[PDB]
């Protein structure tokens, strides 16, 4: 019940905040492993789509790995949740998800923006330098690949154009 | 909604029941998850301790993902449920932490033994040999090998001596 | 006209005064491409300025480049201006050029510390650690660099002897 | 004020001209660098454009420290201008970004036959072959890769064709 | 007296408080240099502590370094004051020793945190980008260590337990 | 309190006297520290002077770990006092530093002859030879080099010609 030897400077605001960025992350992991197997279907049939929203969840746990190293590391105690399954819908297409996923990071970044400002206005320095170092930058160039993935895929004719799918799974995911 | 070209002697009760096992290996994946990180805890502070569960929690993550594959193999259509948060209760102990995994891994047996039983009664031969083959033999192994583990902590004197979760830690963890 | 799919925090202001910026790099590449010729002339002759210049100016292109990669990652829109000509004067010496340097850099830091507090003033803790990470420490550096090369040169005895800046050309910039 | 000591057949005119060239060289290196990036947009996203365009770039301030190197072996002085921002227009397109760069080189050739013409004018043979070794046949070579570019790009179906500058880009500049 | 030609954005304030970072720096560094050489006596011999300390030791002097150098590279000028002798109080045993390096790591954090407010209050971005790269982080991680370091001897029976001491010496030290 | 089990013919006096100059040693170690971060400032800007002086300091904490291990060695108790800061004066120029350093390693070595002097008065062979074999050829060997260093700095015309400080710096110290 009494405090951590290890915690210094670490709002119980900022420690219930970091709980909720955990289960986020976690949330994030399933709904690309979601949609990774929905490419692997006979009758979708694009594995590098599968591949790369696969790697994509993979990187999403590593994410989660970190937030529950750091509630550790500044004597905070994790407080784990239901993981919610995926919401978006049903895949339809490889555009389609690359609008979900594009949706989705947006979310998680509002989420860490805003995790962000709670520490500011906490004065932990260390916190706001955690986010920086290990999640901004992550999610601007997700972003970022996730909106250059939906151009391409537009111009490409997607979805309407199969032909534009399979080309864009051998040539920018192979 | 109409046949997939692949499905051929796949029962929708085999289907249905995949998709149970699915949600559990992910939820074992969890349960593992906690566990790891209570070992990271500053006032518990077992490194080997926390590195051997989350080891086991990455391999339920690799059997949940192989069973996603077997679905679409046979031409199954996947179906998610919420990851429910651990029950066990709080870890307390090397000890604890080791009873509620031979507990899980006995109860995640149980389950693909009643898969099994599902397979044979509708004369499902690959399902069969996919759960002996990936499944079976690995659950005996796990089972076995965390029953030396509460033997020797039991043993060693634990929980009571913090000297033998310690040298546990080292000396089979290690 | 419509908004960038990929924006999200991302100030008009912090746009304008990246573009802003983004001209004061390519200002200074062209500062140091007429320090490092005037180095190179026949009445001048001091080839080690003339190299250690020319690397400047390839620098302060890489560093407008990271910025218009910044503003694509961001989705703000590039806004070019003309690169006007090297104001300093006529270069006169080893001293006056590095000198001039000196001034320059401080004139690039205070436009980046005036970039930094309205990214503060806005709450885009991303663009913070953009430009905390990639210009405020390679700009105290380079001050620092520049102030000691400014100090050897006075001790030495320059402008007056020739002598003082051939064995700086050699011993420092060689 | 009075001679370079290593001026000798080097005409005030060609001196001139060759201040001219460099400013062209500079601008040609500008339009090139907008030009890559409009290709590192979120919403056009060709990658191997932004990347063909970045080393034509590159390439162009080469050109410009060579004439300056030239302006300096002759003993003339270096003279710089403002470098006027790109004119061509709003990108638009692979196609269209690839014609406003054929025009710029035919735009570059003429300058440099011009100069030739000057130089031949005031028999200064080093000019000569120096703007035939460094530049005539670097001119010829890219204003006929950039033809066969927009002809292929042309015969594709762009730029109606997003499909079309999406192929161009993997296998013509990948 | 009149400033240095390299200074910009850094307060009088900021500057004083450096240099008392530097002596707590250089304090720290004599605590754990006292710390070791106690391990090293054949009344205490625990040759891992006495390593681990000096390791310790060296590691707070290149603390003070840095911040020496941070000090001229802002162009501030360096006071240096007395190293006090360590307070602590007569070592007694390894899990003593440990507790006051704990209590000793989360003074100095309180110290850099104190300094970050200060470089927040002046609006000094490079110097809190610094703090947050070179110390914050390197803080949370010593006094996690050394919590877990007091965890494992408290559980093991130390200090009264002389074994638990040559255990740890050998397993966790070794 | 009762003796060392390891103590033999090791007077309580030389005890005393290791003590004192364990903290002569962190002393000079100190003194060389703040010159060589003088060496460091940008109106000083003297590279090789400032790593010359940061090696010997260096050295000096060397010198004192050596003392403090054989205080152990011989059965005596670690007494530590306050390290005063340096003393000298404001560094003025490379020779004044010297001269500085010339003067501490003169009375360090005036301190280890008085020293050695009592271990002799109190026949302690075993003192006596440590000193002689670690410490005594050390102090010579320093003394040389420092009075090497002032006369080629007042030959070369040192303090007032800046080049004869900056061409030392490169020729002898780099
Ligand atoms: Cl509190
Ligand atoms: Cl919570
Ligand atoms: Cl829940
Ligand atoms: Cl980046
Ligand atoms: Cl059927
Ligand atoms: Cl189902
Ligand atoms: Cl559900
Ligand atoms: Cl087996
Ligand atoms: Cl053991
Ligand atoms: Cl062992
Ligand atoms: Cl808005
Ligand atoms: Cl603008
Ligand atoms: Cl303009
Ligand atoms: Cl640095
Ligand atoms: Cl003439
Ligand atoms: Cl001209
Ligand atoms: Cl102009
Ligand atoms: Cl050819
Ligand atoms: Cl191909
Ligand atoms: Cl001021
Ligand atoms: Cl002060
Ligand atoms: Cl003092
Ligand atoms: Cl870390
Ligand atoms: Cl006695
Ligand atoms: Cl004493
Ligand atoms: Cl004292
Ligand atoms: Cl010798
Ligand atoms: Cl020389
Ligand atoms: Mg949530
Ligand atoms: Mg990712
Ligand atoms: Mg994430
Ligand atoms: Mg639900
Ligand atoms: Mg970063
Ligand atoms: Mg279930
Ligand atoms: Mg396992
Ligand atoms: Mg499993
Ligand atoms: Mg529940
Ligand atoms: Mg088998
Ligand atoms: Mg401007
Ligand atoms: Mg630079
Ligand atoms: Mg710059
Ligand atoms: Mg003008
Ligand atoms: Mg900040
Ligand atoms: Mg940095
Ligand atoms: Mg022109
Ligand atoms: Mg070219
Ligand atoms: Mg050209
Ligand atoms: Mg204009
Ligand atoms: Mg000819
Ligand atoms: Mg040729
Ligand atoms: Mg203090
Ligand atoms: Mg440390
Ligand atoms: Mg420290
Ligand atoms: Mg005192
Ligand atoms: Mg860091
Ligand atoms: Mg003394
Ligand atoms: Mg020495
Ligand atoms: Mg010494
Ligand atoms: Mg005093
Ligand atoms: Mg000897």
């Amino acid at each position: 019940a009494s405090t951590s030897q290890v915690r210094q400077n670490y709002h119980q605001d900022s420690e219930a905040a970091i709980n909720r960025q955990i289960n986020l992350e976690l949330y994030a992991s399933y709904v690309y492993l979601s949609m990774s197997y929905y490419f692997d279907r006979d009758d979708v049939a694009l594995k590098n789509f599968a591949k790369y929203f696969l790697h994509q969840s993979h990187e999403e746990r590593e994410h989660a790995e970190k937030l529950m190293k750091l509630q550790n590391q500044r004597g905070g105690r994790i407080f784990l949740q239901d993981i919610k399954k995926p919401d978006c819908d049903d895949w339809e297409s490889g555009l389609n998800a690359m609008e979900c996923a594009l949706h989705l990071e947006k979310n998680v970044n509002q989420s860490l923006l805003e995790l962000h400002k709670l520490a500011t206005d906490k004065n932990d320095p260390h916190l706001c330098d955690f986010i920086e170092t290990h999640y901004l930058n992550e999610q601007v160039k997700a972003i970022k690949e996730l909106g250059d993935h939906v151009t391409n895929l537009r111009k490409m004719g997607a979805p309407e154009s199969g032909l534009a799918e399979y080309l864009f799974d051998k040539h920018t995911l192979g």
